[PDB]
């Protein structure tokens, strides 16, 4: 019931008490749809850089890994529930950036010219939206110290700014960046799985939030493992689409139609 | 057909130039759906100001139209088709502009803060989409010169550079500068309106483009002063929608649930 009566209405705010905290409506209705047996069989990919903006992106995201890896203690003593969480809460703050700020420029940039942008900017818009998810199943997991709290805000200050300028200078870098990126996402994420298959890792957050078994339609019967296994999933996705949309820039289809669209 | 194998390759560059470009494509799937002889009935309406916030905002908003439509001699001579599709065309390259910078920013604050937001985000980002398709019909009925896509270009570093530390320092503000817009958007809208009504209009787009027939799933008997009648709609949910969450701003209820998330 959404007519001319509420249109003439000037505000609803009376309304805000009465009205319930569903964790469906967190997200949008784009939800991914994973079947759990198949996306089990998702893989470690790289793709090739072809010249010197490829190979930049490459190189800053590997440095970044080594860095954070390194700096974050990831490699040294025994995997855990907690290092994993406390990785995955960290990174996915980040992870949520580049679709918004990309969807937000090819925005701008569809208003400026008056150009259509088909199809492009609402998957950019979904994919933040969905990082975005992959946070705010986490922080149910574990909630963070304030070290941990300001180390966010402050790396947020910074990529976002890296984001936005490389954006503006370089679409073919950022898509490329986040694709290399979500190839060191689904790597973590099937180091992850295998710990788990091998039992050095015991995972005990085994009642997977209800925010995420909405978001994935997961049963009550899902474990942590399946929490990361579409998690896992939608970085491939990611991973797919950024380095298209990478691609289409090096060949000059950036104003061409997103083949995702349609491959629905 | 989306899965593990489509996950697992690299990109899909080779299928752009066999995906097919549809209109139903430019939107996501978040469709106006409205009702012609309900929406006949949307009215003009005017919010009561509470403090300085809110009056700076409507005395802007007041000035910004007192010198738009003077600049832009709307007032003077008759109405036509030209002038309206022509100043509609300018004014919703802004239009879009405030949903995005709303919904980016809330997006970044709920990745930095590792809070929930409730459905604030996707509400802000439909809407900039909404104001984006009103810009994509119009372009369908008049092509603009290179003085108003000079002044387009410019108007949006100016308006997004405005909107972007204005959200930063007041959302309130915004929300209600946004909801004053709207009200001048359903003011103008019927006006155009009442002038077709009243034969001091003729109009002749009466082909409204396939992107607005399946955008506002007109049948093709539409005319264009139904595209007018299902703009003008929009624009009064976004009025209602601004005027609430600036309320919710003034009483400090920025963080509680988006109450049309449920009013759906
Ligand atoms: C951007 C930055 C300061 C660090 C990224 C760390 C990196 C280059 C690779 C590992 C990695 C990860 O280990 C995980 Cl868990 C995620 C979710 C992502 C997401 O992009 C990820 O990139
Ligand atoms: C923001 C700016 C430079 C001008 C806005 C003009 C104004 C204050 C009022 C009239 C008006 C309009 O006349 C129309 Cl047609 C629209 C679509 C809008 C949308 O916000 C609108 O505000
Ligand atoms: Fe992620
Ligand atoms: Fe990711
Ligand atoms: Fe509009
Ligand atoms: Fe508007
Ligand atoms: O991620
Ligand atoms: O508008």
């Amino acid at each position: 019931v959404w007519g001319h009566t509420q249109l003439n209405r000037l505000s609803f705010l009376e309304t805000v008490p009465v009205v319930p905290l569903r964790v469906s409506d967190e997200s949008s209705e784009d939800r991914p749809t994973w079947s759990l047996p198949d996306i089990e069989n998702v893989a470690i990919t790289h793709k090739k850089p072809n010249g010197l903006v490829d190979t930049l992106a490459y190189r800053s995201v590997r440095t970044c890994r080594w860095l954070f890896d390194t700096f974050s203690l990831y490699r040294f003593g025994s995997i855990t529930e907690s290092k994993v969480i406390s990785r995955c809460l960290f990174l996915e703050t980040v992870a949520g950036v580049p679709g918004m700020v990309g969807g937000m420029l090819r925005h701008l940039s569809s208003l400026r010219y008056m150009t259509r942008d088909k199809g492009w900017i609402n998957t950019l818009l979904v994919e933040a939206e969905n990082e975005r998810m992959h946070l705010m199943t986490f922080i149910e997991l574990r909630q963070p110290g304030l070290p941990l709290r300001v180390s966010i805000i402050i790396t947020q200050a910074i990529m976002y700014l890296f984001l936005l300028v490389a954006y503006v200078i370089s679409p073919r870098f950022v898509h490329r960046f986040v694709g290399y990126l979500e190839e060191e996402a689904v790597i973590t994420y099937t180091g992850v799985m295998r710990a788990i298959d091998e039992g050095r890792l015991r995972p005990t957050k085994n009642d997977v939030p209800e925010v995420a078994r909405v978001y994935w339609n997961l049963s009550k019967n899902a474990t942590f493992r399946d929490l990361i296994n579409v998690i896992r999933a939608d970085e491939a996705e990611h991973r797919v689409v950024n380095h298209t949309f990478a691609d289409m820039h090096e060949k000059r289809l950036q104003n061409s139609v997103n083949p995702f669209v349609v491959l629905k």
